[PDB]
């Protein structure tokens, strides 16, 4: 690789790796189009396996983005429209709180308050039935954001109804498939199993556990090559054949409510480039990713901003993933972990990489 893009990936995950004590990590750098990919530490503390291009990382959060695209992909079939009311595709949500939400809502977590997480008592579709129709929104729809699996993972669950496809197949035929990520996976197969890292959790080796929209909202399973296959695919929709597909991912990165400086598309995340850097760092810590804040509509939502700075963060017990990108400068860099470590120093490390390469 250019020894510009070495130095600076060296000289900033070397020093990360040390203060964060992460046991292993998979960093690929997209440069002008093309991928370069780094990786140090182990996959495996005990079996001394180490981190490879090859080595299964829990995306965490991240797979949000995929949740996202694929919904965006089921908007441009002409499946689904995020005008339409939820109930449209549960009419059991007979609850009146239900009245008003559309799913662009819960892409969106402004559907009024929906729980950051899913009850761990909560697993079948009648449990989630009964969850959905029990919540009391803290304010009217469209009007407050908050970060939520059970919003984002909602939208997901419905998105992919007309499709006739269970979410994992919709996923595999509709993203993962026609984009050539032969080795991303909702549920890893045992012929995988050797590839797959541990999560370090307290020590311990950890892997994320099963649990109600866990697939839509947080269960993604990817390598880094795989990974930097995402990040050219989302950097330029063009180049992608599938129409629908195409057009998903230019969905996702349209912009349709504001916060601060930060604007939310379907599952990314974008904010106007050039960044400060101390927004999206301190912007990237939970007490302010998670926390409620109100929201401005942006009617009608703008078309992905070539000029952007588009991310998301990722996390699982035991792994910490980020994803930044900017199409303007045909530059982006995934950071994949086996440790779930602060939010704001993988997005500080991700600024001096990619403002050294800018
Ligand atoms: B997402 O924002 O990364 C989301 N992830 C999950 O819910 C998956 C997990 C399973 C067990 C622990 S996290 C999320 C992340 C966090 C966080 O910052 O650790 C909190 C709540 C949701």
């Amino acid at each position: 690789a250019p020894q510009q893009i070495n130095d600076i990936v060296h000289r900033t995950i070397t020093p990360l790796i040390e203060q964060q004590k992460i046991p292993g990590m998979a960093v690929a750098v997209i440069y002008q189009g093309k991928p370069y990919y780094f990786t140090w530490g182990y996959a495996d503390i005990a079996k001394k396996q180490p981190v490879t291009q090859q080595t299964l990382f829990e995306l965490g959060s991240v797979s949000k983005t995929f949740t996202g695209v694929l919904g965006g992909d089921a908007i441009a079939r002409g499946e689904i429209k995020l005008s339409d009311p939820t109930t449209k595709y549960w009419p059991e949500l007979t609850a009146k709180q239900w009245n008003g939400i559309t799913l662009l809502h819960l892409a969106t977590y402004t559907a009024g308050g929906l729980p950051l997480q899913v009850p761990d008592e909560v697993k079948s579709s009648s449990d989630l039935l009964r969850f959905y129709q029990n919540w009391q929104p803290a304010w009217a729809p469209g009007t407050q954001r908050l970060y939520a699996n059970s919003s984002i993972g909602l939208f997901g669950a419905l998105a992919v109804k007309p499709s006739g496809l269970s979410f994992e197949q919709a996923m595999q035929t509709r993203v993962f498939q026609p984009l050539k990520l032969n080795h991303t996976w909702i549920n890893v197969p045992p012929a995988e199993e050797k590839n797959y890292a541990w999560g370090y959790r307290e020590g311990k080796a950890v892997h994320v556990s099963p649990g109600a929209l866990d697939a839509e909202a947080y269960g993604v399973k990817s390598t880094i090559e795989d990974m930097a296959r995402w990040v050219q695919s989302n950097l330029k929709p063009l180049d992608i054949n599938e129409k629908t597909l195409q057009q998903g991912i230019q969905l996702a990165q349209s912009r349709y409510w504001q916060t601060g400086d930060m604007y939310q598309g379907l599952g990314w995340e974008m904010l106007d480039w050039p960044v400060n850097p101390d927004s999206i760092i301190n912007g990237s810590d939970n007490k302010i990713a998670l926390a409620a804040r109100p929201v401005k509509a942006i009617t009608p939502p703008t078309p992905a901003v070539r000029a952007s700075w588009v991310h998301k963060t990722g996390a699982t017990g035991g792994f910490g993933s980020y994803v930044a990108f900017i199409p303007e400068k045909e530059l982006g860099i995934v950071m994949l972990a086996n440790k779930n470590y602060p939010n704001p120093a993988r997005v500080d490390a991700a600024w001096q990489i990619l403002n050294a390469l800018q």
